């Protein structure tokens, strides 16, 4: 597949995604959607990559939301339709079985905020945007953020920014914790890849396994995801990694 | 039916109302519920009403607490009832298909941090509090507290509030997001009236059906979630409003 | 059984748990487990306790995790049993009728981090820290980790520590939720004691009524939730309690 | 409120609720539905009422569709609120406070199946058809068939008739278990007050509190479905027929 | 502890149960609950047992009911702790890791009923009787009845057996599948024994994570179901059993 | 790609999917599985199939299990993924926005119990038998058989299957609701096709929307559950099928 819309690059253990629309800010679309799912799969193919890093080009926008002309003429029927591909997508990013990082350098509005909001972790530039623009489109939010924004910052918030459509700065994201940590824009990608290193500085198997307890446990009621977990945990003390971390562990006394 | 303890007006396409009985502090009872009952039917069947304000009259208080002399008799088969009858209110008020705003301007206390609880968005004066002060009258938060405390601001602080019993200030309100926001007291209505208009100049499909999709998804798992947003999403193209405001985007964008 | 471990003591109508083994930094083994659900159960008998405090020993620690070499030879299936064993003596904590303070007094992590996670109430002291070493060792967290932190401090905290592995102070950890309230250490027991005073002198059965209300409806849909609440409010309305307590505010406030 | 299209009678401790559209073979439509809600009311409202049945008038029909001429001209936003109003009719069936025994008289197609299902019990007349056309109508079920037909015969069975929209009959309807005995016409009443008379010959309280139990503890996991259970067993040892009625059993030896 | 109300006996690989007050018809109290939960603690630690039968003593008897001498004075507290007790008991029979098939060798009514419903398999004797006669004593179900009877025979059912009370014969209780087949008394326990050495002739591994999986993946959606069960899966790969098996089952069939 | 184990046809508006290994029983392998995948992808592209036959070639069998020899090296992170890939095809066939008829016509065991269990609706052949042998191979269920057949004909039957590993026949798979039906091994590819036509007859826009409010509701609550199928069936009167099928209707009722 050709890659007109979206950069894959690999080095050491780590992935950077970069959306790259200068012109329409980053913006997705169906070919931009279909790029991603493509280079989702490339990156689940590829054991030796650990964690990725998605990001927006440029210093203004992340992604600033997706393009309208493609959504305007559709019909009740294609529009569902339209819905369930891009959180088809959205959906194998959050369950990709390895960390993904959202460094959201500019804008991120709409199907922008939804797409970070997919990641497994989101960290901001100070000039960074965070809103949910669709109500004032005349539709809801079409790719999860009826569904990540609540479960990510609390009812309350996700409500009044999705009723009123109003944006909100780097700082007030921090506040309600839909990003983690805030920093300076010339400083966004060297914190990413810090976070980054220090994840795949860790047992493989280990974050990959405790990603997934993570995320299917949210799902249900606490004995069943507690049951989920040690099965989970079980698994893990058949690798390498285990018996060898554990052992250098305790070569602690020297 | 004509009101005593609850003032419903119409500013634009909001409805206010406003809990009104100062012999009481604002405080519910049996009356009053049912006064509660009938205007969120009225607002119901106004097609006129898109956003709703609620607040309490006066200086000092928003709602505080349910009147003890109507409950102190009951047994238990009588207190179930009632915990139900007062819950079935609330839950109406919180599905309503037009959004809500709290705006707690003074003591928000019992039955009324839960009446608040059960809005779609909190908004406080500085001098308001919150709390559950049920366990030091021999009762559990019995209006939806001991479910929706917890959903909105965690179970670490919801289990301190409802086991000790203890008031917190707005700042606090604030920091733990049981609120969005805290302005001045003489503010508080133009920041809700703020809100309220914004919303009302949404598009009024997308905010009721971006409503449910909050309110509904959020019980399930996360796949049946996004599957009901799509639904929603979908339903959206069938009106007017958003082919409209998606040409008029496209053509404003320029 | 005789306990050299874990400490428990009775202050009128409160049970402080020490967690000391002051040399291994009041850390998780086999005997330490066992011993906690011995005393666990020792408190689930004793109706003169209505609350718990859980602190660790000495000036450094809360819980420095979990003894190693019990673990490293662990294969799949024991690993498992582990993992299993270490969540049933936590969730019966997490569960247990009397509230219960976790008096984090320093180190809390992996496994320490976790029983600080399964009491209901956590307050800190300046010098603590919170962390989930596991992936850094080849596994998961094994006693809750994965589900108890991402339902306190939300998926974007949860998923970075559980994936770098590293700590926070104790202010971070109050910032994201993980404990309601930072104190100095002279204060820390005093402040513990102060909220367990509270709580002991409310209603016994209205406290017990809300602590399950508030475990059992976190599991569910809130329809389903808000009609378990009502249940036990009916109990509430069968004590002499609530017949006292009503009687008493009434005439009181007059 | 007037009644033209039900009829509500009272004797003993059972109400029959009767469809009686005797023209239009019982069919639903909004003036029936709404007649259904205050009738549900009226049942609720009269704690004598200890049982009920809805039945069909005639010997053709229990209920067969809903009113298609006031559907056809619907749009989306229209249909779908057409659709949650009778469902809100057909949930309030379900978790009113006493059994409702479904006797059903001749056809049961589409609302017709659908308010059958809403019911406690079902049981049928051999000449009973049960089914739901609703997919050859252009559309989905619209009270609930999506849901209740699936979770009372299985989701391969309720799959088949709802994607075929073809009718089964009485002993079909009894070999997949959506009603729990088939009789002769001339014996279907007779059945139904023998069911409502063993039932209401049982402590309304238990049978009260049963239903509630089984309705909402359906809806979650097992854990705390299972306290659910307790909290509403506990309520029971706090009423006269409890007490009266073990002690009667004990006058066993006599 | 020493045994009154039960004999544990081991054979080979099976363990049988058999509750044994023959002038009580094997009833249950609390000494008798108390007792099963130690010999399931029991069993628990025993690996050579890796299946149980449970069943009860004589040719009238399964277990008939509990006794109502001990429950005739108990208030709602009280009521409320008996409950959470025995669920408690049935919870851990239920999800004790190696499978229990319940031989019903007779009557099998309330706490009866319940029990049976806990194991794994049912299969009963053409004698055998099952039912809930709860609500005839002004109480619900209080070991589980009101949740597991609905689970294994449907709302419809589990409904109707509850609020009448009236009981089923064997030939019922088979066809709406609360057994999984009827035998003669003179071949029970020899069908009980057939089946669970089919089962002990199995992969112990594979048979424990299966009944696990079919546990906790039942109690939430398919998708993290699905995903639970890979995790399984994934901890068999790591026995020498599935190495073994798979062995010798190709060279075997050749 | 071109199909070596996998036939697809298309017969007016209905695919026909059959499974031909000659060699191996129509067993499943890795190259299976992907080919089942493509066809899977092939059907959802074409707008012309609106009904699915899924069936295995010859006379004895429809899927006999899986491929041992690939399965026997592997470890436990290799088996854990394995799973995973299986589950995620049948999972993607369950949920095809086009109905499937699995025309079961011999042995289906194993994999082959678990892909036929994610069709919609199961038609049997009388010769046809149903198993899951994989814990006498060492292994649990691994393409989602824990999860399936437990929800299709309940925990005892499905326990015992699992945990026995004993195959049953058309006339027990039919009595416990595993299959609709069933005919004369002549009959069965005709009496699939007669299902398929009358589905494909029918809207196809309501079938679609019926099958994902019901794979979807099943999954939660009741109440938002039916929630869902209001949006579903709003959605539906956005088409022309629903306008032109009910006028019709009308006329055609006369």
């Amino acid at each position: 597949m050709e890659l007109n819309n979206v950069i894959l690059e690999k080095e050491g253990k780590v992935a950077v995604v970069t959306i790259n629309r200068p012109k329409a800010l980053n913006a997705l679309n169906s070919d931009t959607l279909k790029e991603m799912d493509y280079v989702i799969g490339e990156i689940e193919n590829d054991s030796e990559v650990l964690a990725v890093i998605l990001t927006g080009a440029g210093e203004k926008s992340f992604v600033a939301g997706a393009d309208i002309s493609e959504m305007k003429e559709m019909n009740t029927i294609e529009g569902r339709k339209f819905g369930i591909l891009g959180n088809k997508v959205f959906r194998r990013l959050e369950l990709l079985e390895k960390p993904v990082i959202a460094a959201v350098n500019g804008f991120a509005l709409g199907g922008g905020c939804e797409i970070a909001m997919s990641c497994d972790i989101r960290i901001a530039s100070s000039n960074a945007r965070f809103g949910q623009p669709e109500v004032g489109l005349g539709i809801t939010p079409g790719f999860g953020g009826t569904q990540r924004l609540s479960r990510l910052v609390g009812m309350g918030m996700a409500k009044q920014l999705i009723f009123t459509a109003q944006n909100i700065k780097a700082d007030e994201a921090l506040r309600i914790g839909l990003v983690n940590k805030v920093v300076e824009p010339s400083e966004l990608m060297n914190t990413a890849k810090e976070i980054a290193n220090k994840i795949v500085s860790n047992a493989p198997v280990a974050v990959k396994l405790s990603k997934q307890a993570i995320n299917r446990g949210m799902q249900c009621d606490i004995d069943t995801a507690l049951a989920f977990e040690s099965e989970a945990f079980g698994e893990c003390f058949s690798t390498e990694d285990q018996k060898d971390a554990m052992t250098a562990f305790i070569e602690k006394r020297k």
